[PDB]
Order: structure tokens, then sequence, then C-alpha cells
């Protein structure tokens, strides 16, 4: 516990960096120990220090979207982090859990990302609790003549269908606490395709149309032709713009249970097994996710955090805020980009008429292929 001279960073993006300079410069005063910041993407991290970590040039802390916390551990990149109970105070306990592997914390979590239910307040006046509640707006404003759709999201993507697809009782990888077993696999149970026919009937009842993308949605949205409208907090502000205070922000309804849970999406900081001062590079991790950091983060960037503790100035994603408190993480495993294209397939084959158990059916089969192929 005697500290270095110099910590190093990699941080995604310029942006961030110049944020975390700002940060870094204050750990440096109180410390005394200087911080070097390396602006390097994220997609490009892992593979980056798999090369420089070796070779002695590599940072103390990095940063990945959570789905690499298998690899980075696999691989033998990323470091167990032993964390007290004030330490992990304030974090996301769901956020912590997608970056837990192996039964270790592996990160903490910076950044979050859920979708959530915005609805134009012109069209529908009060935010919908449930999901028949949503389905009625569906059955009353969704109107061949004027182009207009009660409700709206991108069902061909697995990500975005995911909360109308799964409950509680469901899953995609049988978990055993915070681990998941690779050859127990949920896609095609009773309850997914009882929950991929009833997809399959909002498409013949003309409530989600086969010809629209995501990006078409958004479009829809904006005209004013959209009732409800799930998706992401990545359009926010022109939404503002254009709404105003008719745009309405609402968590997922319930499904007949608890509230639908989306997945969760987690980007956040590593500790390199090459570090060697790992005791203070978990010193500056926790200083650069703490309370007054992350708020600083979320009221310059409008992104959610990490932690429950910080709260955004915007109402608008103050719901998103919560929404994040009650999402379910990707599966952080190496074989979950398995899963991706095959379940793409079969929403999309179920977009198209494709009887729901068969496509479910596919798609399993295919994954459990493909699984046995890639990881041996």
């Amino acid at each position: 516990k005697d500290k270095p001279n110099q910590l190093t960073m990699w941080v995604d993006g310029d942006k961030q960096m110049a944020f975390y300079k700002k940060i870094t410069d204050q750990y440096t005063k109180k410390t005394g120990i200087k911080v070097k910041l390396v602006n390097i993407g994220q997609n490009d991290q892992l593979e980056n220090i798999s090369l420089d970590a070796p070779a002695g040039k590599g940072p103390d802390i990095f940063f990945l979207a959570h789905d690499n916390t298998g690899s980075a551990y696999l691989q033998g990149l990323a470091a167990e982090i032993k964390l007290s109970k004030d330490e992990l105070k304030g974090f996301n306990k769901q956020a912590l859990k997608a970056m837990n592997y192996d039964n270790k914390q592996l990160a903490l979590p910076a950044i979050v990302e859920t979708t959530a239910l915005f609805y134009n307040k012109k069209l529908v006046k009060n935010a919908p609790q449930t999901l028949e509640e949503v389905e009625a707006n569906a059955a009353k404003l969704t109107d061949s003549k004027k182009k207009q759709y009660g409700m709206l999201f991108d069902a061909k993507n697995f990500y975005f269908n995911y909360p109308f697809l799964f409950g509680n009782d469901d899953y995609i990888f049988k978990k055993n606490g915070s681990e998941y077993d690779i050859h127990q696999l949920g896609l095609n149970s009773k309850h997914v395709v009882k929950n991929a026919e009833r997809l399959q009937k909002w498409y013949d009842k003309g409530y989600l149309p086969k010809a629209a993308t995501h990006d078409v949605m958004i479009g829809l949205f904006k005209e004013g032709k959209v009732g409800q409208f799930v998706t992401g907090p990545w359009n926010i502000n022109e939404y503002q713009e254009t709404f105003g205070k008719d745009l309405g922000v609402t968590t997922l309804p319930t499904d007949g249970g608890k509230p639908m849970k989306p997945f969760l999406g987690v980007r956040g900081w590593y500790l390199s097994e090459y570090s060697k001062h790992k005791y203070w590079a978990k010193d500056l991790m926790l200083y650069i996710t703490s309370k007054d950091t992350l708020q600083k983060y979320t009221d310059e960037m409008s992104e959610i955090t990490g932690r429950v503790d910080v709260k955004s100035s915007n109402p608008n994603l103050k719901v998103f805020e919560k929404q994040a408190r009650h999402a379910e993480p990707m599966p952080n495993i190496p074989e979950m980009r398995q899963v991706w294209e095959p379940m793409g397939n079969a929403s999309i084959f179920i977009s198209n008429g494709k009887n729901p158990k068969q496509a479910l059916d596919e798609a399993t089969n295919d994954i459990t292929q493909n699984i046995k192929i890639l990881h041996p």
C-alpha cells in the first residue's frame, strides 16, 4: 500500500477523456499520484490490452462494455476486485452482477443503459401501467389511414423485444446465482412461445408494421404519429425539443405480474492483471466511480450511471434511472454472442407469420450447434 508515482487509465473517447482529466487532476491533488489518460475506444480495449499488457506498457484500469466480462477474465486480462460493503454501497446491485463472472466482481459500473416507454401526451394522456393498457391504446390509436400507430418497438430485434418475450421465470441461459449454464437454454420455453405468439398477434392486428425499422420508428414518433414507443434514451433531447411538455416517459409496465424487465447494458472500469499497483489502481477506480464523480458525470453527459445515489435533474432521465434498477443484464459470457443473430432471425420470421414455436425451436437448435462449434 505504498503509492506509485503514476497510474494509467484507458478512456473511451475524447469527450470522456476531457471529463476524466478534470476528475483525475483532483485525484492527483489529493494523493499526489499522477494519472496518465489514454483515449482508446471500448471496442478496441480488449484487443489492445491483450498485446500491450504483457509488454508492460498497459493501463492499470481500463474500460469495456460488460458483455466482455467473461472474455476479459478468461484471457487473464481482467483481475478480481475485492470490495467492502461500504465500497459497494451506492452501486446498482444489478449492474454489479453484470460485471460479475465466475463469482468474482471484475468491474465497477460507470454507465448503464436500458429502454423505457415514451409516450406522446397528445395521443395517450396517461402513463400506461399494464401491458393490457398499452395494447388497449394500440387498439384505439392504430389507424391504417393516418399512418398512426398506438404502440411501437423494433420487435424484429431481440434486444428490444426481450421484455415482451421474457418474464421472471423465463431465461436465456439457466442462472445458478450470478453464473450461467451454457447447455441449458430457455429461449423456447412454453411461456416464451406463448409471448412470441402474442407478438405475432400484434403484427397480425396491424399494431407493429413489418416494413418499419428502428430508425423509421424514431421518425414516426417525432411526426406525432405514435402513441407509445419503447426505445433507449439516445434521442431524448430531440423528443424534448419536439414535444416539450407533451413528452411522457415511464418505466415498462407490468405483464400479469411484476414490472417488465428490459435488458441492462453496463459499461465500466476493469483492473488489469498486469497492473503493478492494484491497490491504488482500485483506489482510483473508486474515486472515479464515486457519488461525487458520477453525479457530475450525469449532469454533464446526460447518461444514466451505475450508482443508485446519483440523480439527474432531468425528470425524463429520472425514469431511466428507475428502469435501470429493475432490469436484467445481458448475459456477460462469451457464448451470449451466439444468441443475438439466431433470435433476431427468429423474430424476423415471427414478424413474417412463421409458427413461433418452430421459430424459437430453430433458434435454440442453431444456438446450441453454434456454441459447440465456436466454444468447444
